[PDB]
DNA sequence: TTTT
């Protein structure tokens, strides 16, 4: 058992020939408070690809650093 | 090529 919900779309970074997009979103996993999520997504966003989840703290650390 |  596992669930996901894209709560907010922040940025699309690129799209490939199959229409999958790399995105920065706020995503809730298993109904938890949403985290930052940098991940590939199928065209209708019904299939997840490879990516990483970052807490607000981890994301701000990254932003401050670059 | 693709699932926390």
């Amino acid at each position: 058992e596992f669930t996901f919900e894209i709560e907010e779309h922040l940025l699309t970074l690129s799209e490939n020939e199959k229409g999958w997009t790399k995105e920065i979103n706020r995503v809730s996993f298993n109904g938890a408070p949403a985290k930052f999520d940098i991940r590939a997504w199928s065209p209708d966003h019904t299939k997840m690809g490879k990516g990483i989840t970052l807490s607000n703290e981890e994301f701000q650390t990254m932003v401050d650093a670059f």
